[PDB]
């Protein structure tokens, strides 16, 4: 799975395209 809005990445689990891999994911604003 990729990692939804409600959910967090790390080095391995990536957020969603769309979003930022972060501490936890965001929506990509910029």
């Amino acid at each position: 799975y990729c990692q939804k809005w409600m959910w967090t990445c790390d080095s391995e689990r990536k957020c969603c395209k769309g979003m930022v891999c972060r501490l936890w994911c965001k929506k990509k604003l910029w």
